């Protein structure tokens, strides 16, 4: 899995421990190993949501297997959880792409998981 | 909708006001309110576009729904004259990717829009 | 075609001559004139890779064409040989996402490439 998190929200208000935070809330959500679990915070960005400049996170999280509609509102609870109660964003100032990657259109260590 | 622009223009030369712009003129364009409009632009990036370092953009626009051929080149008219009249980048240097998301796809207020 | 690469690499750590470095090899390998390869490097990020802040890459290669199994474990030997060589990051902590765009999905010059 890749989970992108892109915000207005400072760097300086980012807490110690985030990613640890997400790679492992991200393994058991999604079943997978958390070796396979990347992830990206993106802080200071220049963004509004609804025309507002209040905090707001545009976000994605891609994986082979584990995308669908009962999953995904599953990580929607659990991710605009956690950007609530660590970044302070309000829930509804969230948008989260999800997308199921075919694993023969994802490369790693020379090669593709097909 | 979310739209998002990569470019290497640097930030002071982006103008006050524009946030705002790409909120108003996506939310004609898509005919979704701006409050759901969701906009992101990166400036200072190190990117080139055919070999060269003249100012460019890297951009997607992802909507539930209203992604289309015909849609796509009206919204490519209005988003490369924007960045041609406000950052002074070409449309020849412009690419956008646009795609189509299922709501149960789009995480939102701890859960999709599905 | 369009190349990203997000890393937690510094930027004093990208070589000069990257991006055309990119360009050039983006271009043998999908056939495609350098004119339309587009590449964007972003270093100095806030990532993780299995839980770890070891240098690691999370890139994407879309392309309108040119994208499947073989040509992709290709570009995959390709990109993390350049990763490895060019950044020291360890083809093992390198995911690129591959996707194939439909022309009328891709925006440039004030149309689409329908």
């Amino acid at each position: 899995p890749m989970f992108i998190v892109n915000t207005n929200v400072p760097r300086a208000s980012v807490p110690d421990g985030f990613l640890s935070e997400l790679t492992q809330q991200l393994a058991q959500a999604t079943g997978k190993p958390p070796q396979y679990i990347a992830v990206h915070v993106v802080p200071d960005q220049l963004m509004a949501f609804g025309g507002s400049s209040e905090p707001c996170a545009l976000c994605s999280l891609g994986s082979i297997g584990k995308i669908g509609g009962a999953q995904n509102r599953s990580y929607s609870k659990l991710l605009c959880g956690l950007l609530a109660e660590r970044l302070r964003i309000s829930p509804d100032r969230v948008y989260i792409n999800y997308y199921d990657m075919n694993a023969a259109n994802v490369g790693w260590n020379n090669s593709t998981f097909a």
